[PDB]
Formats: C-alpha cells, structure tokens, sequence
C-alpha cells in the first residue's frame, strides 16, 4: 500500500526522560517527524562546559514512537550555525545507511526521505557523517520505539533513558569548555558516563518521580560511541526485560547488557516509596563519572515488604 | 505470624542445601563486616574488606515469599562503617540504609524475599567502588516456590577485578588503586577472592557421570565476564540469572554486579578450567579456577592422542 | 562402527554446504598450523599464527553425534608448538593435550560431537593469550540432528583484536605487544584477519529477496563485540550462539570466546555495513565488513533523497 494513501499524523516527539504517548491505532498511518541538528554549548558538569552536537537542541534526541507498519516521513534541518553536515541512521530503518546517505544535510539546508518501520522494537537513532564516532561522541543520538501491531501493555510510568561516554581532552572535573578528544575516544577511555547528556541529567533537583504501587517501564538506550552498560535500578528487580530490546522476555533480572549502539526495555513495580538509583553497574562509571539517576517514589511505608533499621546493639 | 529458621550459609565454593519447603518462613541470617589482611597471590598481600571473613560473602538460601531478617554486625577493629545492599530486596538501597553500621555495632533489618533469582549483594558505603573492589561482596539465592531441579553438585562462584598500586607480581602489601579503578585497568581478576581460590589443590571436585550447576555472581566492580568452562559446554543456562533458559553454549556473559546459572554434566574425567574468556584475565591476571573429575575413561567421547608421525 | 567421510571446510567467509545425512559418521578433518607475515593493512605487515594459513581457521561443519577425527600438524618452520581446542568436544583440553603438536610433527585424537551448536576453536599452547591474539582461531558448526532452516546465503565472520607494539598506522613489520594486551588496548579490530578482508573488493553479496545468515566467532581474546548491520535489522539472534532465539534485535552481544547466528532479509539493493558497534573499533580500528546486495529498488521501503531546500 501506498504511503501518500494512508492518513497523515504529525509526530508527537519527547524530550527525555518523557515518552510520547502509547498509539492506540489499528492501522497504518504516515508519520511525519521534524528533526533539527544544533550544534551549540551546554554544561556537562559543575563549571564544566562541553560543546555538543543535538538533535533538537539536547542529548539524546527527542523519541520517537509509531506503530509496525507505520511509514515514517523525516523532515531533517541543519542549522546555519553548523560547521559541518549532519544527517541520521535509523536503527529502525532498512535500507542504505538506516537513511544516513537520503538524510546527508549540510548546514543551512534541508532533506526529506521516507522509510517504512518493518519490524517493531527499540532502535537507536544517531548521526553517521564521517567521521562516526565523533559525531557520535559530541551527542548525536536518539530512540525510535516501533510499536507491535497489537501495541505493548499499558504501564503507569515511563521513562526515556539513554547512557552515553563522553571524552574531554581534559580529566573529569577540569573547569571551562572542554574540547573532544580523540585519543581517549579510540582508547575507550571516557572521562564521563552519563544518563542523557548530561552529569545529574535525571538526579538530584532532576530526578524521575513515580508512587508507590506504579508500573514502571524505561526504554533504554545506549548511544556509546564506546561502553556497554550493565543496566541495574537500585533497589529494584526487573520484572521483564526485553532482551537487548528484542522479542525475547527475561524475568526476574538485576542487571542486564545494553549494548553499544544497542537497547533494552526493563519493567518493575516500585512497591514502597524511596529514592531509587539507576547505574551502570560497571559502578565506577555511576559514582565517579556520572552514570547515575534517580527515581522518587512517594507513599505508603510498608515494612512487611522492607523495614527500616528496627535496632542496633553493642 | 511466619515460622523462624536459623539460616544455613555457606563459605564458597560450598552451596548450602536445597529448601524443602512448601510455606513462607522467617529467615534469620547473620553477618559480620571484617577487614582483613589476606594472600591475594605468591608473596602479595591486600587489605580485603570482607563479609564474614573472606571473598566473597557466605551464600544464602531462602525461597521466594520467605522474610529475611539480617542481624548485620561489623567488627570493632574496622576503620570504616560497612552496609549491605541486597539486589534481591526491595526497598531503599536494598537495604543499605537499614544496615549502615559503625565499628562495633550491630543492625538489624528485614526484607520479603518477593522474586526467585540469583542475586549479588554488597556493601554500599561511600565511596562505594572502593567499598567493592575490597571484596565486600556475594550472592544470595532466591529459590523458586516450587524449587529449582535437582543436581548431584553444585558450586558458588563469584568474579572480581581488583586494582593494586603496583603491578601484578610486586611483593608485599598492595594497597587499593583509585587511578586503576576509574581507568577500569585491573592488576588481578581472579574468582573468589584470590589467585587459586579454586585451583590446583583448592580445586572443585566431581565425579564422572555427575550434573553440576554453577552459580555464577560478577562482583565487578567494573569487568563484564565471558564465563567458560574449558572442555565442558554448558546444557543450560539462566540467562543474566533471571527465568529465561539458553542452551548449548560455549560462553555466556555475567553482568557487572550481576550473575549467571549454568549447568552442565561432566561426562569423562579430567581437569576442567573455569575462565573469564576475555582471555588475558584468566592467563595473566588470575581468572582461572580448576574442576577436577574423577571417574573411567571414555574414548568414544574423547581420545587421548592416538598417533604422533613426522 | 561409524562410516567414515572426508570434511568439506571452507575458507572465511565461504561455508560448508548443509548436511543432508540422517546418520552419524566418523568426519575427518586435516589441519595445519603455520605461522607467516602477512598484510594486516596498507603498509602494515603482522606475523600471524594461523590455522591452515589465514586468519580464522577453515570452517569445520559436522552433525550432532558424529565422530570428528582430527589430523593435526605443525608446519616444521613454526617456533612453537601447537595445537587446537574445540569448545565443541567434551574432554580434557578440549582436544589441547591429545593435540600437542611440536615444529615437524603430526597428531591425530578424535571426540563426539555431542552437542549442537556454535563454537569457537583455538589454539592453547602457553602462553595461551599470545597464541589467540597471533591469529589462531575458527569456528566448527554442530548441526542438530534435523538440520537447519534453509537461506539463502550464509557467511562466515570472525572478529579478532590485535596487539601491535607500533600504533595502528605505523607502517612496516609490527611485532605482537604483550603491555597493550594485557590492558585490553587492541590496534587493530578486525573480521577476518585483516583490515578490508571481508570489504571492498571482497565484499560479501547477495540479492534483494534473499535470506541470510551470518556464523559470528569472536575469537577475541579480550574485546566483546556489539555486533551490528547498519542498515539491517536481525530477524533471528541465536543469543550467544544457543539454542535460544531472540528476533527483532539491532545489535547483539558476541561474547570473547563465544559465538552468535544472526538472520536477516535484505529487502532492497545496498551496501550494508558490519561493525563492532563500539563505533571507534569499527571505523577507527578495521571492525568493517560490506555486504552488497544487488537487485531493484522499493520505494515503499526506503526512498532517496526526496528534496533538499533551504
Ligand atoms: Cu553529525
Ligand atoms: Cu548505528
Ligand atoms: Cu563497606
Ligand atoms: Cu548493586
Ligand atoms: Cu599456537
Ligand atoms: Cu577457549
Ligand atoms: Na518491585
Ligand atoms: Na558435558
Ligand atoms: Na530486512
């Protein structure tokens, strides 16, 4: 069937950690999605600046979410104050380059492709201009969840999570704009680990926030360029998890892989209120380079499920 | 209210005894926090913070709707308070809070065991990578309610990366890199605690003919593990230790601060390697344990070199 | 007894043809190990181990239950000795001991092939990490006794990380750097052996419509790789070259040591891309491989560049 005869949606895209809505469609539909490619100076930590590269102004990019079957119209700008092109491979996309080459935008300029979203799941989005991984590192990646054709399971909350390694020629901590560094980059030795793009993205004052009895779902993903993330909530046990955001359904699991430039989708019920801490488990990176969120949950205590300290004795 | 029943931990490489139990129950479990100095390898000494004594922790065994109620001590000579964050409860940081215990104290605190699993637990004190990389870590076993499948062996086995100011080899006490940490460059992994733990005469034992099952815990703090058995491929496998069951593989990967089951039958004699197929780790840092079996020849499966011509 | 058949192994990325026998044989398989300086990339030259002459090994394609007869010699201008072990075979060594095998002379042992499956083969001589990351790996396939579903087109790739005292790029002879392995710090990612080995001119192909699985090795020795088709989405993952099957997955995890099958149909003409998608080892280190398929264009898939305006 043709694409210009299926009705027309306009995109409902989020900034993380918000998901768009669940798509309560039986049919396929032509979703058009606007993208714009910003370069532009923001801070990765205290008194630490770092120039990045965005889709749509932050890290990661904005998600997006359609249904199997659904064709995907992409509209992509690069903004005038670009000093090099950008375009986007869509992990969700098949054909040359995910849509990297129909996609290849200069500054100043503006492409329009289409692709049909073939089979469903969670699928990185990321820039692919030469060379890669530097495009990659400064920030250029995103989500696209294609939707089953029966849809997922309704959940009380979800969250839009993405880990990426960053590399500054400067240690972690050195004041200023700090420029990107190569060689860390090809060593695989980031300086920072964080939770979209930025140290407390998503902790502290910015922390997720949920109640007690709520379903939770995170889709995470895991632009790299480099680390693979031993994904763990503080706290909590994965209900499910989609295996590496497949089909596959584990259960019962306290750390899973995501793979670089892969995904996974984890769900749990936060029973009783706390602060919740999400890590990569390769836990130097949480506490010393930044991979690190939190979740608050408000309500009832309950001791039957964790009590408190009930005594402490000589 | 629930029934009371001591709880039977074990020193690894020992596993303590399958529940047969049809009801909930409270579990008392006992831990002490030590620091202690302790042979990491031939003439190197390290400063390992220990549960109970050694690395990793004692294993635990309880069934899923059992309460666990931890009587959590840490001894007076420590320097430092130590805490104790089971990945298999829920609630505030596992229940590190409940458990931050000075030097000559005790805690004690309860949590509903409410999934089956295979599940780390370690100490949470700031700085909590240090805390770690000491050894402050084990696995506690979450047992189905209807159990899991009877095995004739089944061993406890948990990976770490440690970091020592010198090199692997430098003689005398090393003590913790903090340097070596972040940069995730580790001078010893090694499975439970120390190069050898489980090799040569520390060696697991089992008998031709005999099912063995593993239980596989990465305390990390930072390395993801390629876990194998050299000479053996592993019949079953639950995948990153939740419910879901591979099978036929040669290598499977444990987590960070996570775990993995395998199980396998050792169908002819002879000496089994564990490694970390990351390979370097296991032939030059120390992630290599040894199972020896026992039993009759079989050259229908294996044959020993039959010819040697020019 | 066993009727006895001679193997048909492949050079990388060609694979034996399917098993049609209902029945267990005795397959016999002739290997030789050669050590030679080879291209490791423009400029680059390497003194590769290898099975048989390149990096990886020939495939080895058996059936579930059958008797694989190894004939193995070590070409008499070797340093060293070596030898071979199957994760495939049960036994001591997995076939390392009865395989021993100095400069000039020949071995020959045999093991069931008891499981079906993936899996990596590689040299074991000590020391261990020096022999793999020379080069000398491959990858034997143990059908199940019922085959496996027909495609189209199946490959054969390997990844392998190399250790070059010189940084990658620096031209001429490049010994082996035992610092950079023991740190897990490789120069060179690769499928295949070599940089471009499976790109370029030598390209994998097909045509739009067909199907097409891939055999995955990651004879490592250190790196784990998240493998990726750009452009591609898999259809099938055998997760860690097992029994169990994942679908719809983008990048799936290749552990050291370990394996994976991935399936996927390429719907409409391009150049596809493989990559370790840890992106630096892919386009920094020589983790690339092509794969062009041939054939007509579906708009209704993907389109070109519809407009560009200001
Ligand atoms: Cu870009
Ligand atoms: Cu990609
Ligand atoms: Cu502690
Ligand atoms: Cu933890
Ligand atoms: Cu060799
Ligand atoms: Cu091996
Ligand atoms: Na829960
Ligand atoms: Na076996
Ligand atoms: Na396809």
């Amino acid at each position: 069937t043709p694409a210009g005869e299926l009705p027309v949606i306009d995109a409902v895209t989020t900034h993380a950690p918000e998901v768009p809505p669940a798509i309560d469609r039986d049919y396929p539909a032509k979703v058009r999605v606007k993208m714009e490619t910003v370069e532009k100076t923001m801070k990765m930590d205290d008194g630490v600046e770092y120039r990045y590269w965005t889709f749509d102004g932050d890290v990661p990019g904005r998600m997006i979410r359609v249904r199997e079957g659904d064709t995907v119209e992409v509209e992509f700008s690069n903004n005038p104050s670009s000093t090099v092109p950008h375009n986007v491979d869509f992990h969700a996309a098949t054909g040359q380059g995910g849509g990297a080459a129909a996609t290849f935008t200069a500054p100043g300029r503006t492409s329009t492709f289409s692709f049909k979203a073939l089979q469903p799941g969670l699928y990185i989005y990321h820039c692919a201009v030469a060379p890669v991984g530097m495009h990659i590192a400064n920030g250029m990646y995103g989500l696209i969840l294609v939707e089953p054709k029966e849809g997922l399971p309704k959940v009380d909350k979800e969250f839009y999570i993405v880990q990426g390694d960053f590399y500054t020629k400067g240690k972690k901590g050195a004041q200023g704009l700090q420029p990107f560094d190569m060689d860390k980059a090809v060593a695989e030795q980031p300086e920072y680990v964080v939770f979209n793009g930025h140290v407390g993205a998503i902790a502290g004052d910015n922390a997720l926030k949920a109640k007690a009895g709520e379903t939770v779902r995170m889709y995470v993903g895991n632009g790299g360029p480099n680390l693979v993330s031993s994904f763990h909530v503080i706290g909590e046990i994965f209900d499910k998890v989609y295996v590496e955001g497949g089909k596959l359904i584990n259960e019962n699991v306290q750390s899973t892989i995501v793979p670089a430039g892969g995904s996974a989708i984890v769900e749990f019920k936060v029973d009783i209120p706390g602060n919740y801490t999400l890590v990569d488990h390769s836990i130097f990176r949480a506490f010393n380079k930044g991979a690190l969120g939190q979740l608050k949950v408000e309500g009832a205590e309950n001791p039957e499920i964790m009590t408190q300290k009930l005594s402490d004795t000589a």
